[PDB]
Order: structure tokens, then C-alpha cells, then sequence
């Protein structure tokens, strides 16, 4: 019933770069997807205590969210543009396994994501 720890937004022993492919992602791609109309439920880590959701974090082990990624991004916390893109995707993909197919949040994370991979489509080359 109770949160864990955040994702970690810095670490003094991971390694880091700052390219292209990352500054782009947060000055076009996460900018772009934090002002949208879907992004409030994505803008912070879930918690489950204020949500009633005492098995979201039995179901979903590598919880993910647009307000850490934001974060990493700011920290330069990545080694690449990869890492960044799969956090993205695990954001979305855990919101399709805990949710049902039917719910208003499964639309809104689904026209976020066709943004995304619009916006990543267009990502410079290294
Ligand atoms: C991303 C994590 N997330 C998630 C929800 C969810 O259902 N699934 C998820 O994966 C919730 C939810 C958030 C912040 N996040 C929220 O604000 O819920 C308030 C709330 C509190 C107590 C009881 C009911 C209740 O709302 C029931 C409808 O829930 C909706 C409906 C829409 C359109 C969008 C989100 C949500």
C-alpha cells in the first residue's frame, strides 16, 4: 500500500553524457509532452496512497514517470538518448499492464505516446 523510493535522478557513479540526441529530448520531447492536456497523471511518481491503489506497485516493478525523466534529463543523468527512450516507454508500457484497455487513462497515455514517437522520429543523428 505505501510508495517506494523514487527513482534515483542522480548518481555520482554512473556515467554520463551530455549529446545532441539528450538535449533534444528535453528541450523538444519532454517539453512538448509536459505542456499537453494528458500529461498530469505522468508528471510525478504514482502514489498509490493519495490513489487508492494499494497493488500498483505489486504489478509494476520499474515504475516511471515524465517528472524524473525530467529530471535525469536536467541532472544529465544518461549515458544516451536509449536510456532516456526507454524510460519513456516503460512509462507508457505500465500504464497499458496496470490499466484496462477501456480507460480514459489508457486513451490519454496512448495520444502521449503517438506524440513521443513522433517527436523521437524526428531525433537528430548523433
Ligand atoms: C499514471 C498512474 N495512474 C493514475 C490513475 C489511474 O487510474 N491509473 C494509473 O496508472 C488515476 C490517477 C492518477 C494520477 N494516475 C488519479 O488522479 O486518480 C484519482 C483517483 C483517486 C482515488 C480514487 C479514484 C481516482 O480516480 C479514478 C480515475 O483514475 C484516473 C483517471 C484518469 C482519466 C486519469 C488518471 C487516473
Amino acid at each position: 500500500s505505501m510508495n517506494p523510493p523514487p527513482p534515483e535522478t542522480s548518481n555520482p557513479n554512473k556515467p554520463k553524457r551530455q549529446t545532441n540526441q539528450l538535449q533534444y529530448l528535453l528541450r523538444v520531447v519532454l517539453k512538448t509532452l509536459w505542456k499537453h492536456q494528458f500529461a498530469w497523471p505522468f508528471q510525478q511518481p504514482v502514489d498509490a496512497v493519495k490513489l487508492n491503489l494499494p497493488d500498483y506497485y505489486k504489478i509494476i516493478k520499474t515504475p516511471m514517470d515524465m517528472g524524473t525523466i525530467k529530471k535525469r534529463l536536467e541532472n544529465n543523468y544518461y549515458w544516451n538518448a536509449q536510456e532516456c527512450i526507454q524510460d519513456f516507454n516503460t512509462m507508457f508500457t505500465n500504464c497499458y499492464i496496470y490499466n484496462k484497455p477501456g480507460d480514459d487513462i489508457v486513451l490519454m497515455a496512448e495520444a502521449l505516446e503517438k506524440l513521443f514517437l513522433q517527436k523521437i522520429n524526428e531525433l537528430p543523428t548523433e
